[PDB]
């Protein structure tokens, strides 16, 4: 039936500014929040104001040099850290802004507070959209992440869950998270993405893990323009599978917006719909549910494609006319929350499709 959602929001996040011309844009985390206050979805969910992570929640994870050095890093002090930059990976991808250690606490804090009141039995959903920076790793920033908010939260999550599925559906793969699970198979990693000459290079279909974690790595490469009638035919075959054979107590979904068509970096021809589809898929299967955000870069339709998932998690049916907000002219010319696809072709043939699919099942077969 309807569940309890909890929602984590810090009135600062959209202040951070990773600097002139960079695509990510943490102001579109409050034009979300401001769209899904006028169409009155606060009045159903449990509204919550992250805690700001510790540097030592996020060594569970991460080295003591690399978070001492993001806790200590300033525009201003750049200068006599230049041995450090080279050797985390802080430049023109990860760069060094005002405040941002502030944002990997935010950022943090409400998937770390998230998992905690799920695993405290306290909610049946918890919705960070200000997380879900899979690329970060243990020593190094990487693809405009620092601090591997899901990874913190799937750990806090194995102190009360066997075993945790992760599903990703941003256009890159989730490579952070699935390095640092690669050789345990008490989390399950599950990534939909764009493959071949795109960033970060890795989540081949061969990529199945190593050691314990042999298949428990999961990855789906697609080609540009896949659509919804395409991604749904493989979203809900794959994830019932998984469901099946790797009966996980807990599920952390990353919702990155830049699948969606038009996106700026992107190069798929999703909706709205299709992108708010998984999110139904895996509510379905009646599991505590961590959902994150992540990439999403034509701002109008990340704000879009949140607000309509967190109606989604309660249950709620909202019109398509959108109601007046604080960024009503981001939404012009149509001011509608849904979003029509591209006339791109989509690369992914059907045959193609199907052969992944059966390729993933063969390794799904192999699980105990
Ligand atoms: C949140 C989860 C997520 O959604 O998965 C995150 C997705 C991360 C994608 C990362 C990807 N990096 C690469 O492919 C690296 C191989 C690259 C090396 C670095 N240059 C950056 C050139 C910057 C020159 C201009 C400097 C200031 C403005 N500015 C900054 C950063 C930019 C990044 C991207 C596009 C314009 C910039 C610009 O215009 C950019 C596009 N794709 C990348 N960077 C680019 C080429
Ligand atoms: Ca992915
Ligand atoms: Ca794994
Ligand atoms: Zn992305």
């Amino acid at each position: 039936g309807k569940k309890k959602v909890c929602y984590y929001y810090d009135g600062d996040i959209g202040n951070y500014y990773y600097g002139q011309g960079h695509p990510m844009k943490p102001h579109r985390i409050r034009m979300t929040h401001n769209l899904l206050l006028n169409y009155g979805l606060y009045r159903k969910m449990e509204i919550y104001r992250p805690h700001k992570a510790t540097a030592e929640e996020m060594t569970k994870y991460h080295s003591d040099e690399y978070i001492k050095f993001l806790r200590s890093i300033r525009p201003d002090n750049m200068s006599e850290y230049s041995k450090q930059m080279q050797r985390f990976n802080v430049g023109e991808d990860c760069p060094v802004f005002d405040g941002l250690f502030e944002f990997c606490q935010l950022s943090t804090g409400g998937s770390v507070a998230g998992a905690v009141k799920l695993n405290r039995q306290q909610t049946d959903m918890a919705v960070n959209w200000a997380g879900g920076l899979h690329h970060a790793k243990k020593s190094e920033a990487s693809g405009f992440c620092y601090v591997n908010d899901i990874v913190l939260a799937i750990l806090e999550l194995l102190k009360y869950h066997q075993r945790v599925l992760y599903i990703d559906i941003d256009i890159h793969h989730g490579d952070g998270v699935e390095e640092a699970f690669y050789t345990t198979d008490r989390v399950m990693t599950v990534s939909f993405h764009k493959y071949g000459e795109y960033f970060p290079g890795t989540g081949d279909l061969r990529d199945i893990g190593a050691g314990k974690g042999k298949y428990y790595a999961v990855n789906f490469p697609m080609r540009d323009g896949i659509d919804d009638e395409s991604y749904g035919q493989i979203f809900k075959p794959i994830i019932s599978k998984v469901m099946e054979m790797y009966q996980p107590s807990a599920v952390v979904l990353q919702c990155g917006a830049d699948s969606l068509s038009g996106d700026r970096l992107g190069c798929f021809n999703l909706t709205v719909k299709g992108h708010a589809k998984c999110v139904e898929v895996v509510k379905t299967f009646n599991l505590p549910l961590l959902m994150l955000g992540g990439g999403g870069y034509t701002i109008r339709n990340v704000a879009r494609c949140w607000t309509y998932e967190t109606a989604v998690a309660l249950d709620c049916e909202i019109p398509n006319e959108l109601p007046y907000n604080d960024y009503f002219e981001y939404f012009g010319p149509d001011f509608k929350l849904h979003i029509s696809p591209s006339n791109m072709t989509n690369q992914n043939t059907p045959e193609y499709m199907e052969k992944i699919k059966q390729r993933l099942f063969e390794n799904l077969r192999m699980l105990p």
